[PDB]
C-alpha cells in the first residue's frame, strides 16, 4: 500500500517532467486511424502519456519495471511505425534521452 503510493507518486513526477518537454507534444494523446490508417497493423501494443498518467494515478504499475517497459514501448513505438526523417522519430530519441535519468532515479 505504502510503497505502491510512494511509486504512484515517483511515476507521475516522471510524467510531469516528460509532458513539459517541448519534443512530448505529439505522444499526449494516442494515435487515430485517419492521421495513420495502418498504424496498429504495426503496432500492436500502443501506449502514450495520457494513458500511463491514468494507469499510474490507478495504481496499475506494481513496479518501476512495469512502468519503464510501457514507457520505452513508447518509444520504441514511434520508432518502429515512423521512418528517421518524422518529426515524432526524431522526438522520440529527444525526449527518451531527457526522460531517462528521471526514469533511472525512481
Ligand atoms: C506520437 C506519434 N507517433 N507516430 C505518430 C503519427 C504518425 C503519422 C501521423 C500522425 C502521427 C501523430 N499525430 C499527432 C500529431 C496527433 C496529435 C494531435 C493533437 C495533439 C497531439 C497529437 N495524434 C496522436 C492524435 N502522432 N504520432
Ligand atoms: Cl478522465
Amino acid at each position: 500500500g505504502h510503497k505502491e503510493v510512494q511509486l504512484k507518486d515517483q511515476i507521475l513526477g516522471v510524467l510531469d517532467y516528460l509532458e513539459k518537454q517541448q519534443s512530448a507534444w505529439p505522444f499526449l494523446k494516442p494515435v487515430s486511424l485517419s492521421e495513420a490508417p495502418d498504424y496498429y497493423d504495426i503496432i500492436k501494443e500502443p501506449t502514450d502519456i495520457l494513458t500511463m498518467r491514468r494507469k499510474a494515478r490507478h495504481g496499475d504499475y506494481k513496479t518501476k519495471e512495469d512502468f519503464g517497459i510501457e514507457l520505452k514501448r513508447m518509444f520504441d513505438n514511434c520508432r518502429l511505425y515512423n521512418a528517421p526523417t518524422t518529426i515524432y522519430f526524431k522526438y522520440a530519441n529527444e525526449l527518451q534521452t531527457l526522460i531517462w535519468p528521471k526514469y533511472e532515479a525512481i
